[PDB]
């Protein structure tokens, strides 16, 4: 009786917190993920550092609209982004940090493709992918 | 059992995060009224196409206590603000943006009136208001 | 059935907005307590407000990693912060506002000791603590 009340003011709440952030530009939400930044630009493990002590995951686009959400961010900091996956043994295949194989790619046209062993992945600011050296200063984007 | 302790520390931590918000001065809590702003001066419809993407609106005091709040962030930006509501077809009457018709009003003396059909309302920095036209460059500040 | 559901996502969303708000270092998560300051320095009594007016209280670490959140604060702006106690009657002892008596206490080598009735306590950038009054300009930290 009174949990339905108390549920509606903490839902209307969360919306309320989660509206401002969203206002003044934090955060992106897509579905159940939600992106962030705070414009810095380090290398790749720099990164994976802060987004964990942040309680969140180096972010990566599991889908078009995702990868989009990424994409506007690099866009919008003008810099390029570092994304939660590094590539296998076997050159050309790779997987998400955890372990699971990449499964949505949006790689430019030829790539993957260059010299190196476990390379990183880096968006461009046009939303398309490039494989390369991981100790490249790239824009730290989180999702939670 | 379980329910009782996290309810507590859901509201505990929305407590903290809506603290953390006030602190940083991002938001004004009236009620069940959130007012926020980004900062930026823009005109009316674009005022409501930023706060909708926030999953807000474009604010509207409806009580003498809303309408201050509002002003405080109005003089704090030192710019006036477009509030949410225009007028009807028969001048001198004016709706909130869904339709009903403006109930709580803060006219500077001898307002409403100008030239103009479907006018909107600014704000000025001492909280009466003052109707005119759309286009001009006003504090975008929205409600969750 | 659904209750389950939802708090999860209620749950989820919380961590994500503590999880935007920790990346963009507007706050610090230590057990349930929350550190966080608005970057001003003011005296004691206007730190108090600040921090109430917010909701919270002004910061006072009661655990060596409470104290070390704060003095990460401290750090980061090179300010010195007040802490939330004040001396007693009994000169060499302090409470906590409410009226407790100070329990975990990191005085710097010799302290407390000065000039004056009812003294502050300010926090060094090393997070050691030192008494003296309470109209300096200190980090406001707030709790909550
Ligand atoms: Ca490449
Ligand atoms: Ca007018
Ligand atoms: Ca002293």
């Amino acid at each position: 009786e009174e949990l339905q009340t108390e549920l509606y003011e903490i839902k209307h709440q969360i919306l309320q917190t989660m509206g401002v952030l969203s206002l003044q530009g934090s955060m992106l939400s897509v579905g159940d993920k939600v992106f962030s930044t705070n414009g810095q630009s380090v290398n790749f493990d720099t990164i994976k550092e802060m987004c964990t002590r942040a309680g969140g995951n180096i972010a990566v686009p599991r889908t078009p609209e995702e990868n989009e959400a990424i994409a506007s961010i690099a866009k919008k900091y003008n810099n390029y982004v570092y994304l939660g996956m590094i590539e296998d043994q076997t050159p050309g295949d790779f997987h998400y940090l955890d372990g699971a194989s990449v499964s949505y790619t949006n790689w430019y046209p030829g790539e993957p493709r260059g010299q190196g062993k476990e390379k990183c992945v880096e968006m461009y600011t046009d939303g398309t992918w490039n494989d390369r050296g991981c100790l490249q200063y790239r824009l730290a984007v989180c999702e939670f």
